[PDB]
């Protein structure tokens, strides 16, 4: 009875040999073929990692240019708007009481009532009727409060300039008495409210300039974004294959660790066979 039984144990563990065998090979070869994934996915990463280098010294490469563009015209206005902060209450007072204002002042309060869009005031010219503006009485009422003057100079911030006001002040800045040294020798206020204004215009054409550029920067930008998120995914992946690697390997340590076990029971049944013999 028990020889039967010994024997047939022996013979239904022989399978069970057979089976470990291919499961542990079939691991072996899972491990092989992840492997090389793994690596495959690592140099498409190291591509990826140079595709968003390039972009970051391209996308830097439109920003420097654009931002060369842009102090074209800004140290004049930081140094036109540091001279209007040179000015005080009375600066103001002073030309607005000019009841005889030189041409000078005359220009330089014209040039400012056009940027910020004042209406005009069309009065006597020299041939007989032939109304002109003067700009004088609208911007006395714009220095009438000296302080709501000044901030809304420094309240412009550009953007809102239309095409419109930059040809309408286009002649005063052609002009060549329209410079603030020479303002100089009749006003302070004016040859301040004079270069900001010259400022300001030149300002608007560099600024329209670096539309271009700033969009180009903003599409630079967008592609290392894409190149990023590629990037990204692919190292997820990579990550993902080699915990996938870690587990088999130690399917692998267990595929063998149970071979062994079903190794040595079959060596003990052998071993008593030849015993009972």
């Amino acid at each position: 009875e028990d020889v039967a039984k010994m024997q047939e144990d022996l013979e239904s563990m022989h399978p069970l040999l057979e089976e470990a065998a291919k499961d542990t090979m079939l691991t072996m070869e899972q491990i092989k073929v992840d492997t090389a994934i793994a690596e495959e996915t690592r140099n498409s990463v190291q591509t990826e990692e140079i595709k968003a280098n390039e972009k970051a010294k391209k996308a830097q490469a439109i920003a420097d240019d654009a931002q060369k563009d842009l102090d074209e015209a800004l140290p004049a206005l930081d140094a036109a708007l540091a001279s209007l902060r040179n000015l005080n209450k009375n600066d103001v007072t002073e030309v607005r009481a000019m009841q005889r204002p030189p041409p000078g002042v005359k220009l330089v309060i014209e040039a400012v009532c056009i940027m910020k869009g004042i209406k005009p005031k069309k009065v006597p010219g020299e041939k007989p009727g032939t109304k002109v503006d003067d700009y004088w009485e609208p911007g006395k009422g714009l220095l009438q409060d000296p302080g709501h003057f000044l901030e809304s100079l420094f309240k412009f911030d550009k953007d809102n300039i239309g095409d419109v006001v930059i040809k309408a002040i286009q002649p005063y800045i052609d002009n060549e008495e329209f410079q603030p040294a020479t303002i100089a020798k009749v006003s302070k206020a004016c040859t301040s409210i004079c270069q900001w204004v010259r400022a300001m215009h030149k300002y608007h054409f560099v600024a329209k300039a670096v539309e271009p550029k700033r969009q180009a920067l903003l599409e630079a930008q967008d592609d290392l974004g894409v190149t990023q998120r590629i990037l990204d995914e692919a190292k997820q992946r990579l990550r993902e294959v080699e915990d996938g690697i870690a587990t088999m390997q130690a399917k692998y340590r267990e595929c063998i660790t149970k071979k062994e076990e079903l190794e040595l029971k079959c060596e003990q049944c052998e071993q008593r066979l030849g015993r009972a013999g």
